[PDB]
């Protein structure tokens, strides 16, 4: 019922168990179709996806240029998390072809490794310490 | 929309601060002249057939990566609307699409969205998608998400 891995690996290997092949439906923003929830067999809720973190500083990024636009330095410092597969190269390109008179610039700080392992208290001190170096005298506005 | 344009940045250059996926140090928040709240950000429409394609991919490779297996004749097919794509994605999907295993059984089917305006009868246009996406999947047994 929950769109996860483990919910839908189960569903996977029942599926292939009928011989039937499967088809998957996402409707519109709104919605599906009536006729497509009384044709279902089955129904999972999308409402477990989030906005990928990596995705965020993007939509930020995206957010500015379009606020840049309703009408000075303006330098977003951000955690590195790499990005989904689908999505990079792709960005990069899209910072390359902002408009050349919005003063704006994308810092990047490398982010730490975690893990299982990891205590995040001192992953987030470093990269915060290189934040603020990055930030210098600048007005410092966080987004958290 | 984007009434953010209030911000009045004059003086002193600014520096806008994300952190990590947990958040930002104590020394960043202590520095914060001003905080904004960061979670009504929400994740476009366009991108759920990403993500949701990214999971049958993931959910694929685990299980056929199983010590016993033959999974055989079991097509997938992901039918979505296709709300346009934002540009900082705009065909890095695609690319990300030609790198599946061609193991992997998938499809994904993406039926045209209607034109949402500034008065759109929207009954009507999820009825016209509802109908080609069902004639997409045939005979398939039919699992909806949202």
């Amino acid at each position: 019922k929950p769109w996860d891995t483990p919910q839908l690996a189960a569903e996977l290997e029942r599926w292939k168990l009928d011989g039937r092949d499967v088809s998957l439906l996402i409707g519109g923003p709104e919605g599906l179709s009536p006729a497509c929830k009384a044709a279902a067999e089955q129904s999972f809720s999308l409402s477990a996806l989030t906005l990928p973190h990596p995705l965020v500083r993007v939509l930020v990024a995206e957010s500015l240029y379009r606020a840049w636009s309703i009408t000075m330095k303006l330098q977003l410092v951000a955690v590195g998390t790499k990005m989904p597969d689908w999505v990079q190269t792709g960005f990069t390109e899209y910072l390359r072809r902002f408009p050349k008179d919005m003063p704006f610039e994308l810092i990047e700080i490398p982010a730490g490794k975690r893990g299982k392992n990891a205590d995040i208290k001192r992953i987030l001190d470093k990269e915060g310490e290189q934040m603020l170096a990055a930030a210098g005298k600048n007005r410092i506005v966080t987004l958290d």
